[PDB]
């Protein structure tokens, strides 16, 4: 089927010797993958050991999780930008599939924020770096689909790295990705039209960006707090949106609202978003 | 879309007052659901409190997980058999969706087995009770799809209860369920034709039953140990199968093999399986 084809094609510059990789503690688990801290000997021109992160399948992986890991690999090969996690390689030939990437010292953005108390200007800087990465992926004709504080990494120097490319889809031909069956993206980050109509575009990424803004501004808050996901259908189509959080300027809130406009064409594009944020920074 | 329709239809005998339910410790998490121990006051004719288990959505649920929880509910309403977990009710009207079911004192079959050392006759008894439940579901025209030691519960008296109906599908019309996108069932329990062709039938359930037999016989072993899931495509179609485990009679092994025949029509049906196991019991 489509997977056996991919697996067979795959098994036929990115390959890294398994014997040169040493895995250590588990850094995190989750939807399709398990991530461990690791070290790699003689990695792509670097002398000695480099500290890296490695994603692999969890116990009892499904075809869906295998497909997602292969897809993330496929996407990460094609992208290169200061605000996107950097791929080093993979181990495929011996043992389970292992993807080797840049280690982000501070872990997830959500974790980093929740450990915090950081200025409003640090917050705007974070959002803006993410918007630049997103402007780059949108130019590559990729829809990311799973943008969220938990899927952004914070590297040395508090650099934002957009991560978790397992659900990212190429939209070169149509400028949208449409999925017949139900999505595996949390409902509380999905655009109204993704939720109801299974349509994903750069503008649905912009909606998710608005929820990410809310997460940044609340320092890792939980969106629509105390509201069950199943209530989102009706809440959204009756035109409700999250209220301005505490510690949020009105210009920041105004931007969140614009990202959550019902009509996708009415939301800003990532380039507008970046301009808006740089402007808040300098004022 | 199909989900908003279900959620709206749903929100329009099974309903239980949220105020009569008290939730306690987390019993387990996993693919679509979180399960907690709980107590329910005046549950369906029972005076006083009854100890129950409750499944709900995990944090950051996706449309796919919501759909699976609704589907499990829908299936559990229609089934009733001594070897299938019994539904009591749900809380929907206030707060998150909660499904209230029979509490299984010994937890999952896999956990129960791994805590063990139990006779061969206890083992055959377990398999046989599960085969009876499965013979009943097959007669109801349901394909279970996710049969595995982790999805069988052990209740008071060491009674097997088939559980986790989120992926079960009605096959009344065609005797098969076909899924275009990748399955969320672990690859190591899937029939060769489910893995390659996305076709699910009672006979693919029989394959999974063979893997479950292997799990019972090894006391909760890990199938195809040390073999990565992606190697299963080629291993399976080149005709390889797991070797006879230690502490396994040849008749038991012969049954596993028959469940794993390439041609689905060549595997036994659950009624043959039950006859085979009762025969091993009495001999
Ligand atoms: C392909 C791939 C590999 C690793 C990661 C990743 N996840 N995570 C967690 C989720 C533990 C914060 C990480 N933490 C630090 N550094 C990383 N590189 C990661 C993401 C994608
Ligand atoms: C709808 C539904 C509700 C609960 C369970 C369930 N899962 N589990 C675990 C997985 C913790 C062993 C249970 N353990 C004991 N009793 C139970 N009833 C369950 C399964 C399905």
């Amino acid at each position: 089927g489509p997977l056996s084809l991919s697996v067979d094609a795959f098994k036929i510059k990115w390959e890294f010797p398994r014997k040169n990789l040493v895995l250590g503690k588990t850094l995190g688990e989750g939807e399709f993958g398990k991530v461990v801290k690791a070290t790699a000997f003689h990695l792509k021109g670097r002398a000695g050991y480099t500290t890296v992160a490695v994603k692999m399948l969890k116990e009892n992986a499904s075809p869906s999780e295998l497909r997602d890991l292969l897809s993330e690999f496929n996407v990460l090969k094609q992208v290169n930008h200061p605000h996107v996690i950097k791929l080093y390689g993979a181990c495929s030939q011996d043992g389970p599939l292992l993807l080797i990437v840049e280690y982000a010292k501070y872990g997830s953005l959500r974790g980093f924020l929740r450990e915090s108390r950081l200025t409003m200007g640090d917050l705007i800087s974070f959002a803006w770096q993410i918007s630049q990465g997103m402007q780059y992926l949108a130019e590559m004709s990729l829809v990311h689909r799973d943008l969220a504080a938990r899927n952004i990494l914070v590297a040395e120097g508090r650099k934002m790295k957009i991560s978790d490319f397992g659900l990212s889809r190429d939209v070169y031909e149509e400028d949208s990705y449409v999925k017949r069956s139900q999505g595996r993206i949390p409902v509380k980050w999905m655009a109204i039209e993704s939720l109801f109509d299974h349509i994903y575009t750069t503008q649905s990424d912009v909606w998710s960006f608005g929820v990410l803004l809310w997460e940044i501004v609340t320092l890792g808050g939980n969106p629509y707090p105390g509201i069950p996901p199943e209530r989102l259908f009706n809440l959204l189509k009756t035109g409700h949106r999250m209220e301005r959080p505490d510690n949020c300027s009105e210009e920041m809130y105004r931007l969140m609202l614009q990202c959550w406009k019902q009509e996708p064409d009415k939301r800003p594009v990532f380039a507008d978003i970046s301009k808006d944020l740089e402007k808040m920074m300098v004022k």
